[PDB]
C-alpha cells in the first residue's frame, strides 16, 4: 500500500504527513485551518521524516529510498534542497 | 514483514508502538510500569504517528493506509475517532 | 525498496537515521559534523524509533520486525541492548 511519515511542531499544531505512493512522494500540511498539499514533491518508494523547532525556524529532514538509494531532503525555511546524508 | 510506528511522550516516558500486521493495526503502550494493548485497532496496511502533549494532555496522530486510501485517526483525551485528512 | 526511520534531538541537531535493508538494520548519525555509521547493526525487515533527551542523556528505542516478530533494542547511554517490549 502507500506509505507514510508524519512529524509536528508547537501547539497548534503544524503536522506534515509524506506519502510515497506509487514510486512518488507528496506532502499534505496542517497548520491549524485545513489541510492542503505542500511544496515537497520528490521520487521515492519509501519515506521517512524528523524535525526539530528552534525559534521561529522549523527544520524538516525527509528520507526519500528508491531501490538501496536513500536521499535527505532539507527544509531550512527556504525551500527543499538534498542534503549531505549518505547511506555509507 | 509487520511494520511500526513508534512515539514517546514526557520523562517517564509513555510510549505507544503501533504495528501494522496482516492488515490490523494495534497499539502496545508503556507508561512506566508494562507494556499493554492499547484501544486502537483499525485496519490497516502500513502505519505512521506523529504526537504532541501540551499541558495534562497528549494529542495523537495515527496515519493508517491501505492501498491508496489514508485514514487519519485522533486521540485527544477521549477515544480515537476519524480526523479531517485527506490525501488530496 | 530500503526502509528508513528518523530521529533528532537538541538544536544541532544529533539526527540517527535507521535504514533496513535487504533483512539488516543499520544506523547512520549526525551530530553537526559529518555523518558516520553508529554503533546500531541487528538483523530487521522493517525499523521504527522514538527517542527523548532527559538532562544530558538520550534514550532511543528502535523497533526492528522480522516477520511477525519485533525486537525492541535500547539505547540509554551505554550500547544497545533488547528491551522488554513483545507484541502481545
Ligand atoms: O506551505 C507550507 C510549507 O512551506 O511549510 C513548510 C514545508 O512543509 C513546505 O513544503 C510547505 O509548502
Ligand atoms: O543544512 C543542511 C544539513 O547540513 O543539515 C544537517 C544534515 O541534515 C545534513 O545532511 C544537511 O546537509
Ligand atoms: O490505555 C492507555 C491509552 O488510553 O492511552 C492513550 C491511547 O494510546 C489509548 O489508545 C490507550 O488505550
Ligand atoms: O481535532 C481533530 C483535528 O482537527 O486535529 C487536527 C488535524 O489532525 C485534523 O485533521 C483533525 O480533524
Ligand atoms: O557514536 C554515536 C552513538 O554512540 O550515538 C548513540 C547511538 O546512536 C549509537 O549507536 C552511536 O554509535
Ligand atoms: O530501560 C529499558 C526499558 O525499561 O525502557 C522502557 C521500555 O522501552 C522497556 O521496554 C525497556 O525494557
Amino acid at each position: 500500500s502507500v506509505q507514510t511519515a508524519a512529524t509536528s511542531w508547537g501547539t497548534v499544531p503544524s503536522i506534515r504527513v509524506y506519502t510515497a505512493n506509487n514510486g512518488k512522494i507528496t506532502e499534505r500540511c496542517w497548520d491549524g485551518k485545513g489541510w492542503y498539499t505542500g511544496a515537497f514533491n520528490e521520487p521515492g518508494d519509501n519515506v521517512s521524516v524528523t524535525s526539530w523547532l528552534v525559534g521561529s525556524a522549523i527544520h524538516i529532514r525527509v528520507y526519500a529510498s528508491t531501490g538501496t538509494t536513500t536521499t535527505e531532503w532539507c527544509w531550512d525555511g527556504n525551500g527543499w534542497t538534498k542534503g549531505a546524508y549518505t547511506a555509507t
